[PDB]
């Protein structure tokens, strides 16, 4: 039994990888067919399993025989390999049918080499040791939705299921649309009738019916994933009028508080993390090898001179003539001429790539062949010349010259690939435009653009794993997918290409899945292929996790990434720039200290030079809180008539005005009606912006006597232009057009006059500034791509009405369209798909679109299905392409959008202090001395008769199992609340009427008794009584109403049920930590308005802009712009802009109105609409993103104190433990109390300060005695003032033991720090 020691060596480990990734293979090569049909491959490949099972179970049996059982069970590893195996010895030895839950079990097998190799345990070790505190954010959202979800039942149970059938002859509806019979509702049309009875939207599985239904539809919107066909089938279900009240929270809520807090928190716990003594450790070693270097390149420059200055005084007095060309060569390659002219090869090489685009003449064809081997032989001869003047070896040393070699060889292999078989091509020869990050050395922005690079390199190993254990996942759902639903796919009508049959297509669905696209449509599929809504509803749990788990992982994978890497970067800078600082001054204190024969001048120079650069100290919020974690975790590892035009504009009350009119005008603005230009409404406005630029010009013009000025000027030069074309006839109606819709700007203006809006415009605008280097470099990338994709799909993206034909003079005349069994004759025309890559622009426009995420699928199966450069599409032509897709998403999605978000984080400054010198020690300890400065010991009003009556009741209400009967009444009470369901019986729902009623009973029961032993005075000064009164005397009226037959017309009430609704929130006070973040995300929130007022402004300018340009559209269905989604109001158009800003079909729409459209029937223009939709909505997409983003990292970095909280000393916390102890023994304050509450107070006190063990205890003696003693005065004293006080001014950062003596320094600091708190403390420091 000696297995462990002759039977574990390395090569018999690499045997049982190997049986493994042969494993893994197998699973791969498998196909699954419906009905039971099955390939040979597939027999063949299941007469593998026994071979596998018994290599499986023999390694198993030694490492048992070696490590023993309950210590080789010991590990979870372990354990799961005896399950894996266990089941797969039971498959063998199972003849039963009901194998399906131990088969789908041999889908972990490729999970086992992550315990056979223990750097991917470490790295998934430290990935997942990163989503224990997202936890408690799971567990709020869930909260959040179970809310929503219980306000839908009470809404929307059973609102979908009727339709249009038009005469009950087969019960075949003829519209996907819920109903209303009359009412504000959508009617049918034409000979149609809304009978009872139709499934519902999607198959009938989107709806409110039950909780569960409910649950899974909220979970869906929350997603931002199909949330506008909800809203839709709601609003012409049950009119559009309030249907939005209950959606735009639950998008807001559910999906970008959610967001803010999960990227809050993940920020945090990277922050704590880098500063633990291992990262450091790394951190220091890359900076000491990083700092070798430099001095190595100079001595080693310094050498090179010594040895061309020995070389020339060597022959001055064969195998030596040539050398002094070498070492010519060597200068030449290195001198600013030979890079600038390089340089500009490479920018003219792009240029001439970048030309590339369908149906170009023939001879700028030849002329770019040509020229391609033109400069593949100019970059082949400077990559020689180079080598031989600087040496194999000095020349690979740069890693940029390495991927410049990697790039000619590439472009070589292309060269001689595309001769010998001419048909697509790769595209390396594109990546030389890479060559122009050149750009960046000229500038004060290498170094740090560098040290990202440098950075990203040093752990490499780490990305690496990161995305192999990525990977892994990835195979893991898809074999799982394939268990579950390969071969179950086919359905009556098309299979479905997003299927699970082979291991290709599921892992493209598992990973289109993760991007977060269609998944609704995908788990629908799953559900009709289970059963249906009827049976098979369980199987949605599957695409629930790959949504969760696939969401907030890739965010803990690729922002941490980002956050590392530009923190190294940063420190990396900054580290050098104050150690070269630092070198400078010294060298220049040291230069005076040679020269004392005369006076030196040195010190004053560098004097002079030493402060004009010191005022570029920024230190962030994210650089100081990482030092503080630095300075602890150090300290803690240690312990163990010129005149009357001037004078109008000087008064008091004239911004006022101009503010208050620019605030008219924009609502003038807002209520304008674009389709009827002729309308009484539209006169009145015109005659009052005829007031308000009459009154702008009016106080522009007095302002030129005495750059937003000049954005006045045309506001208000436009508006006088457009009057003057205004009286005449329609001369060029374009022009007219557009000096309209010029007069947006108008709110624009407020900017200026509000210092706090034109503060908060310029902290964006920095933001903005601070990551114009990455936006260069990301736009660099996106070129690159869109001209390697232009080179791939150029011409292949046309197609025949009709799939029968190939080619364009084919596709001529009429077919029959076989659809909705009609059999139509249908023109055939050759048509071009909406998003193609015909050139670069194109192009762009279709990787912005792929990288927001909307339609990608669709551009990805037009790209798979691509032939030639004149043919139509045929399926799966070219699948393989799929990975350059793959690769894109990679890149600019997950990686590039994912630096750009840690950029702005690790970059935020300050703004609320505007000073870095204001106390230079307090930054926590301050927060924490005024709580207590503002905090006082409130009491909880004990009752002070207690004769008979009051203090019975007193003692009632405030004993803990009334609180305990209260809760457990409280949270069964929701348990009724969400235990409606549709049709149901009408005893069931007399007994929920009457569960209600008993409820309600109770719980106004318990408002009086509260009352009764309170007082009216009393009970409504907390803040949660009067919100549970409200609560109670909400479904009393609702009871009420209900009792009573409800007015059918008279007046609508139907909101009370959610005062009920409201019981929920009356159970979030128990949570001892989802109180605490929720509350301070919410002060932090309410700290910042004016963002929010940039935000509002934006999408008011927006609105406006698409209400006078894609007003007048006509409502057609089956497009992007009607009844539901359309500019022609205020409301609508805020409605629209929403739903692109959390994006749905934002490129739908924008196809939807360009230069062509058909135009309504009651607008002048015949043909409206405009191809200015293409800047309107990619400039509103990044804008909205970019002041989201602002906004959620100003909300973070409010907050960054709290989410790096490394909870050992905590101050902000204890002080409201100290409250609540305090409260319960202080029945008032009356100024002072007694001694002896003191000691038992501090035994019950927290542990986590005072007291830990019974020695520490001492110290608190050490902090009572041998000191100054508060005993002077009358003994009858509070001791509050004085304790917690010397506790927080001793736990951490302790002066007074030291010195012994010097206390009135340390008060006199106390006191020029509290120098304005109105003298309050000086008599709480005795
Ligand atoms: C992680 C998820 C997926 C990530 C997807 C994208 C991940 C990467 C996405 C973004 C990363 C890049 C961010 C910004 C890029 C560049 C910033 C500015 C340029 C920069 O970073 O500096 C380069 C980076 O080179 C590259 O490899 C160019 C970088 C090209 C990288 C493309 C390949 C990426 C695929 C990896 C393949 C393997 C590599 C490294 O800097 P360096 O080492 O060359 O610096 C030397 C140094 O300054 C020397 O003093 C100087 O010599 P002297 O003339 O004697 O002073 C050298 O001059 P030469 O340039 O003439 O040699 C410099 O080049
Ligand atoms: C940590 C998680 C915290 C979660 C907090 C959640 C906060 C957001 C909650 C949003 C709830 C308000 C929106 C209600 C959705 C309205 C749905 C609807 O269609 O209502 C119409 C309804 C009658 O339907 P109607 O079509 O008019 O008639 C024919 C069919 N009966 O009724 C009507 O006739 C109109 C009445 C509905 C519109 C007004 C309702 C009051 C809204 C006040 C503002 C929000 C109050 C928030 C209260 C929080 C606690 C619930
Ligand atoms: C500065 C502007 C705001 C800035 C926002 C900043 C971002 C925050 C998030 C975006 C908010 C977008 C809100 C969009 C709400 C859309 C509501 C809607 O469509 O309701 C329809 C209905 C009126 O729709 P409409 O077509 O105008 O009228 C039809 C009958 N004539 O609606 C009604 O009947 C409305 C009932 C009264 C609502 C008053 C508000
Ligand atoms: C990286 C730097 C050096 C590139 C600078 C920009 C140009 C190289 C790009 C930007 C605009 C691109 C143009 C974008 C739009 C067009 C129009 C296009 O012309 C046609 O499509 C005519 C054929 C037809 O539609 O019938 C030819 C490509 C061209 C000029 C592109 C050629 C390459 C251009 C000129
Ligand atoms: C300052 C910002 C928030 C813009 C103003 C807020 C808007 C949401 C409010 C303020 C004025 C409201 C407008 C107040 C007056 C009207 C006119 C109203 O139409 C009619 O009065 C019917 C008469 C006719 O049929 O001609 C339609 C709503 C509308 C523009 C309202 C739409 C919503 C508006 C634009
Ligand atoms: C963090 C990353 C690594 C997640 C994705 C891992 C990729 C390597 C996966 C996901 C997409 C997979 C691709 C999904 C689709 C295809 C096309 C397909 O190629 C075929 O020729 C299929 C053959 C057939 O038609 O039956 C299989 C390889 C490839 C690119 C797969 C290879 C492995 C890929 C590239
Ligand atoms: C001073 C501004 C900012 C506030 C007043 C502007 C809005 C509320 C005013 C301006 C002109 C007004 C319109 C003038 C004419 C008509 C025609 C008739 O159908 C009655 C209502 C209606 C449609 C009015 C509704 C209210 C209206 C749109
Ligand atoms: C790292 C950054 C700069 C990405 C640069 C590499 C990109 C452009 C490379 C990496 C892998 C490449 C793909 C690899 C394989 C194929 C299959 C071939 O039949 C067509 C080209 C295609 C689809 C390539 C397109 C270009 C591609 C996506
Ligand atoms: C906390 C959980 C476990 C218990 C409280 C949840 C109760 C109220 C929920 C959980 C699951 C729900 C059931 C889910 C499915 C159906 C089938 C439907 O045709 C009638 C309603 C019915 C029977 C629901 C009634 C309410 C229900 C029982
Ligand atoms: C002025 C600001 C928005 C700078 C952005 C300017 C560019 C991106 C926008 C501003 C106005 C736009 C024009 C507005 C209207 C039309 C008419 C249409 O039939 C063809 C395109 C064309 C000619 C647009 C092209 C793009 C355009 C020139
Ligand atoms: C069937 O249609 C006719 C007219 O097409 C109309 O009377 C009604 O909708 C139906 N007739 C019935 C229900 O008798
Ligand atoms: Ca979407």
């Amino acid at each position: 039994k000696y297995a462990k020691r002759i039977t574990e060596w390395p090569p018999f480990e690499y045997m049982i990888l190997a049986t493994i990734i042969a494993n893994c293979i197998v699973l791969a090569l498998e196909q699954h067919l419906p009905d039971g049909d099955k390939t040979p491959m597939s027999e063949r490949l299941d007469d593998t399993e026994p071979y596998f099972i018994g290599i499986f179970c023999f390694e198993a049996g030694i490492k048992i025989i070696a490590l023993g059982f309950v210590s080789y069970l010991r590990n979870g590893w372990n354990v799961m390999d005896f399950v894996v195996v266990l089941t797969g010895i039971l498959a063998t030895a199972g003849t039963d049918f009901d194998l399906r839950t131990l088969r789908a079990v041999r889908v972990l097998r490729p999970l086992k080499l992550v315990s056979g190799i223990p750097s991917l345990q470490v790295v998934l070790k430290s990935i997942m040791k990163a989503m224990v505190p997202l936890l408690q954010i799971g567990l709020l959202l869930f909260f959040a939705i179970l809310m929503f979800a219980i306000i839908g039942l009470e809404f929307y149970m059973g609102k979908f299921h009727k339709a249009c059938f038009p005469n009950s002859t087969d019960a075949e509806p003829v519209g996907d649309f819920p109903c209303g019979k009359e009412a504000p509702a959508r009617l049918c049309e034409g000979d149609t009738e809304c009978r009872e009875y139709w499934p519902g939207p999607n198959f009938g599985i989107t709806n409110f019916d039950n909780i569960l239904f409910a649950i899974l539809t909220v979970f869906q919107c929350i997603t931002m994933e199909g949330w506008t066909d909800i809203l839709y089938n709601t609003n012409d279900a049950a009119g559009n009028t309030w249907n939005w009240l209950y959606f735009i929270p639950l998008i807001i809520i559910g999906s970008f508080f959610m967001l803010n807090l999960v990227l809050g928190v993940l920020s945090g716990e990277f922050a704590k993390e880098r500063e633990r003594v291992e990262n450091r450790r790394a951190f220091l070693k890359l900076r000491r090898q990083q700092q070798i270097e430099r001095e190595l390149n100079g001595y080693l420059e310094w050498i090179f001179k010594a040895e061309e200055v020995m070389l020339a005084e060597e022959d001055r007095n064969f195998r030596r003539k040539e050398k002094m060309f070498r070492f010519f060569i060597r200068r030449m390659v290195k001198a600013q001429s030979f890079y600038w002219v390089v340089l500009c090869v490479v920018a003219l090489n792009t240029l001439c790539v970048a030309m590339v685009h369908y149906n170009q003449p023939r001879r700028l064809t030849t002329t770019l062949y040509f020229a391609e081997f033109v400069f593949l032989g100019l970059f082949l001869t400077e990559m020689s010349l180079k080598m031989y003047g600087l040496g194999p070896r000095s020349y690979f040393r740069s890693s940029f010259n390495c991927f410049d070699f990697g790039v000619i060889v590439g472009s070589v292999f292309e060269v001689v690939w595309a001769a010998i078989k001419p048909g697509s091509s790769f595209g390396i020869s594109v990546l030389r435009a890479l060559r122009l990050l050149r750009i960046f050395k000229v500038t004060k922005y290498w170094s740090s653009l560098r040290n990202l690079v440098v950075s990203l390199l040093n752990s490499m190993k780490s990305i690496i794993s990161l995305l192999f254990l990525l990977f892994l996942f990835i195979v893991v759902f898809a074999l799982l997918g394939m268990q579950l639903f390969g071969g179950q796919f086919n359905f009556q009508d098309e299979t479905p290409t997003t299927n699970f049959d082979t291991f290709p297509a599921a892992i493209l669905t598992v990973f289109q899945i993760l991007t977060g696209e269609d998944w609704n449509a995908v788990m629908y599929h799953g559900i009709e292929s289970q059963g249906g809504v009827s049976k098979g509803m369980f199987s949605s749990f599957y695409f629930i996790v790959l949504t969760l788990f696939g969401n907030y992982t890739l965010l803990n994978v690729f922002l941490a990434i980002a956050v590392d890497n530009l923190a190294n970067a940063q420190e990396l800078t900054k580290d050098e720039e104050e150690m070269e600082e630092a070198a400078n001054q010294k060298l220049a204190l040291q230069k005076a200290k040679e020269v004392a024969e005369v006076s030196p001048m040195s010190a004053a120079n560098i004097s002079i030079a030493a402060r004009q650069q010191n005022s570029a100290k920024a230190r962030s919020v994210w650089e100081q809180r990482a030092s503080q974690l630095r300075l602890q975790n150090l300290r803690a590892s240690c312990e163990a008539l010129r005149r009357f035009c001037h004078y109008i504009v000087t008064m008091r009350y004239f911004e006022v005005v101009i503010l208050v009119v620019i605030a008219l005008s924009s609502i003038a603005l807002a209520a304008e009606d674009p389709v009827r230009t002729d309308s009484p409404r539209n006169n009145a406005l015109k005659y009052l912006d005829y007031i308000f630029t009459g009154v702008f010009t009016f106080e522009m013009v007095i302002k030129m006597i005495d750059l937003w000025n000049i954005l006045d000027f045309i506001v208000v030069s436009g508006a006088l232009v457009a009057f003057a074309f205004s009286g005449s006839k329609g001369k060029d109606i374009n022009t007219i057009k557009s000096l309209r819709v010029l007069r947006v700007l108008r709110p624009l203006k407020t900017i200026k006059r509000l210092p706090k809006l034109k503060a908060v415009f310029d902290c964006v605008v920095n933001s903005l500034k601070n990551v114009l280097n990455i936006l260069i470099v990301y736009m660099l990338f996106m070129f690159i791509f869109a001209v390697i994709a232009v080179q791939l799909f150029k011409g292949k993206f046309f197609y025949c009405t009709d799939e029968s034909k190939e080619l364009e003079r084919d596709c001529r005349g009429q077919y029959l369209d076989y659809e909705k069994e009609e059999v139509e004759a249908q023109p055939r025309q050759w048509k071009k798909y909406d998003f193609h890559y015909d050139n670069v622009l194109w192009a762009l426009l279709t990787l912005f679109t792929v990288s927001t995420g909307e339609g990608w699928p669709m551009v990805l199966k037009h790209s798979v299905d691509a032939t030639y450069e004149e043919q139509g599409p045929s399926p799966g032509y070219r699948m393989e392409l799929s990975i350059f897709y793959v690769v894109y998403f990679v890149v600019f999605p997950f990686f590039f959008v994912n630096i750009f978000v840690a950029l702005i984080i690790i970059t935020f400054q300050e703004q609320g202090d505007k000073v870095m010198s204001e106390c230079s020690l307090e930054k926590n300890e301050r927060a924490c001395i005024d709580f207590a400065i503002s905090a006082k010991p409130l009491t909880r009003y004990m009752p002070q008769n207690r004769q008979s009556f009051q203090y019975k009741t007193w003692t009632f209400v405030v004993s803990p199992p009334f609180e305990y009967f209260i809760m457990a009444m409280i949270a069964l009470n929701t348990v009724v609340l969400m235990m409606k369901f549709y049709d149901a019986p009408y005893e069931y729902e007399l007994m929920l009427k009457c569960l209600n009623i008993v409820f309600t009973s109770m719980f106004s029961m318990e408002c009086v008794l509260k009352i009764i032993a309170f007082g009216v005075l009393n009970y409504f000064r907390d803040a949660w009584n009067v919100f549970d009164f409200v609560t109670v005397l909400g479904s009393i009226t609702d009871i009420l109403v209900t009792e009573i037959a409800e007015t059918n017309n008279f007046i609508n009430l139907s909101f009370l049920r959610l005062f009920r609704a409201a019981r929920l929130i009356k159970l979030l006070r128990q949570g001892y930590t989802i109180r605490i973040l929720l509350w301070t995300f919410v002060q932090s929130f309410k700290a910042l308005p004016y963002v929010c007022l940039l935000i509002a402004m934006l999408f008011f300018i927006y609105a406006i802009i698409g209400m006078q340009v894609f007003g007048n559209i006509a409502l057609d269905d089956d497009t992007s712009i009607n009844r539901h989604n359309n500019f022609r109001t205020f409301l609508q158009a805020l409605m629209l802009l929403f739903r692109s800003a959390t994006g749905e079909a934002w490129h739908e729409i924008m196809l939807s109105c360009l230069s062509n459209q058909a135009c309504d029937e009651q607008a002048n223009a015949t043909e409206c609409g405009s191809d200015f939709a293409y800047f309107y909505f990619v400039s509103f997409i990044f804008l909205c993103s970019f002041l989201m983003l602002n906004l959620f990292v100003a909300v973070i970095m409010d907050n960054f104190e709290y989410l790096t909280r490394d909870s050992s000393i905590l101050g902000p916390h204890h002080l409201d433990e100290f409250i609540r102890v305090w409260a319960e023994y202080d029945p008032a304050a009356c100024g002072r109390i007694s001694y002896n509450d003191m000691f038992e107070m501090l035994k019950h006190m927290s542990p986590p300060l005072g007291l830990g063990k019974k020695c520490p205890a001492r110290v608190a003696y050490k902090r009572l005695v041998r000191m100054n003693m508060p005993i002077s005065n009358e003994d009858m004293t509070v001791h509050f003032t004085s304790t917690l006080m010397a506790l927080i001014r001793t736990a951490l950062e302790i002066k007074l033991a030291p010195a012994g003596t010097k206390q009135h320094q340390c008060d006199a600091e106390l006191r020029k720090e509290i120098s304005v708190v109105w003298a309050n403390l000086p008599q709480k420091t005795l």
